[PDB]
């Protein structure tokens, strides 16, 4: 199949997204505004790559399964 290393870079990338998820809502628990804004804009970033790569992956997907059908 097509886009092997993207497709594992998307499910990494999905990990750190949920790891970062998990430490923004455990310091919004916490009341604790510095790890707050820590946390968030770093899932942001990765929150936009993230969808960036799915886009990516889904041409060479796509386009994959209309070269070899």
């Amino acid at each position: 199949g097509a886009g092997a290393a993207l497709r594992q870079e998307i499910e990494d990338k999905q990990l750190m997204v949920n790891n970062l998820t998990d430490e923004l809502q455990d310091a919004i628990d916490e009341a604790n505004p510095a790890e707050i804004a820590n946390t968030s804009q770093q899932l942001r970033h990765a929150r936009a790559d993230l969808a960036d790569l799915q886009r990516r992956f889904a041409v060479l997907r796509n386009e994959d399964r209309r070269i070899n059908q």
